[PDB]
């Protein structure tokens, strides 16, 4: 029953998310994270970012018929962890044999030829360590870069060369 | 006015594909097709096409642990057509809601800020035609970028903007 | 919203129906389609099949005093679907987290150890599809068995084997 | 091999049908529409409407010797389609002047002094806009009594009354 307050995450609520109509569930703990990025232009602060958060919800909810933004969580060049579809509903990020074993993160920007700032990185691990503290994620959980899993450029080159050194990265 | 009447299509063992493992089916007539990059490099000789479609290939099997190249075909800025898992099979292109229903075309290389060229174009068009006059595919198929179906830059702003100018193009 | 005012279905005062009492609207388009059985008694001719209808709205009615019969649509293996709440009204068939999401459809009789007849799952699959063109149901609905969304052995054994090879079906 | 048709036609196998041996084409999108009677016994369940269906188009082979049952479409008062010769072959129901440019649609029964059940007048309805819908019929379709291109009492008085109040009907 051990506490703690791992989550500085900014709910939906907080970014005006749109409500999500997804229903299916993550068994935890999970095994796997997969990290993509959204491809898109980027944000970094609070205002533009929420503001970000919400184009992509807008373009997986309005232009492509789904439930809810794609991503469990995204991560912004502000250092804040905004909420997607959470620790608990199954994302639809990386295939229907990736997704129910998967927590899907996504990095909010095009890393082909930027590196997310330090604070973006920092956001990402302390909110894979909170998953871990909850229950959420297997202690020895696995990260595999998008382009591991789907055929995509995703998580971009100079963010795939960093979490490919990442501790729990696996190839 | 009689039977084989239709396109020049490069096929599996001419670009040396391993062979295909996959068996799942298209049910005729196809009523879409989801026009893709690869967002890779491109090509502009028949041996170095057919060297790259083996590498899309390579990545699709190899590192993707999948049973065939993801796309029915691949079009080369050399003018031709590459033989992937054609007509009939069951693709990986699109995700779980359109690969039962379509056909997906992948183009070789990035088109984000380049145009395929006219060559590569005309044997896209000149395929889609074959399908047609093969009952492969119907004759009111519709055209949809990957971007329209699912989260991706795919098939790169400038292709994008050219499909949509297509006879077949629904939004 | 469109012109296609689709497919057959036997109206309200056909299978004379009790006025019906709900108010309650689901939000179009509806992502849901829930599938069960009656467990009831089949039949299978138009007549015999008005009669069950009856008897179900009769149950629900006055002993269960719902504001009408719980399902959307009833689909009978006389080949023939009834009217329920419609496409409009908030239904009664798969709990409180469910009913104001779906459309809930129910063929009648008990499929444990029988299949609907041929007809049956036609009429069931046009309903849908006339769903879609009316803009009543996602052009992506996704069909789920009574049983994946509440502890039931609805929609019986063999219906939801059948429904499970529906491309529109997601567990 | 996907979901089944609009209009939810029973399917020339299901009612037994002797296999059809006729080649002439239809050019759809066709103009006319032709409502006929088979002036045979009517019928008001699947099973005694397949076993007209099949008597129908018995008299049609064995007896005049055609090459299948003559009316593309046969609509029983159970309320259900029967597949006759389709969308796509020549009729046999209309004549000469007819044939050629009509699908046929034959309610099975006598409707001199009796009328057809709202389910059968419903499936008709359903039919030919199932028909436009896929493509075999004209937007301004016009519907024509057999009495109007052939001296007959078919389609009896009281269905022949009926059809002249459809929206689509002419002279
Ligand atoms: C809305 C609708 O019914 N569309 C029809 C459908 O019945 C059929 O399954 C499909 C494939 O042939 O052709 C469409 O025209």
């Amino acid at each position: 029953e051990d506490p703690p307050a791992c989550g500085s995450i900014v709910p939906r609520r907080e970014w005006r998310a749109l409500a999500s109509e997804c229903r299916e569930r993550l068994t935890r703990p999970v095994r796997y994270v997969v990290v993509s990025h959204t491809a898109g232009s980027h944000c970094d602060t609070p205002a533009s970012c929420a503001q970000q958060a919400q184009n992509v919800q807008s373009y997986h909810v309005r232009n492509l018929g789904w439930c809810d933004v794609g991503y469990n969580f995204l991560i912004g060049e502000d250092g804040l962890v905004y909420e997607g579809r959470g620790w608990n509903i199954k994302g639809a990020h990386a295939g229907p044999t990736w997704n129910p074993i998967s927590i899907g993160i996504s990095f909010m920007g095009n890393y082909m030829n930027r590196v997310p700032p330090p604070r973006a990185l920092r956001a990402a691990q302390n909110l894979l360590a909170c998953g871990v503290a909850l229950g959420a994620l297997r202690s020895n959980y696995e990260v595999k870069g998008h382009r591991d899993v789907q055929p995509t450029l995703s998580p971009g080159d100079r963010l795939y060369e960093i979490i490919q050194t990442w501790s729990h990265y696996r190839a």
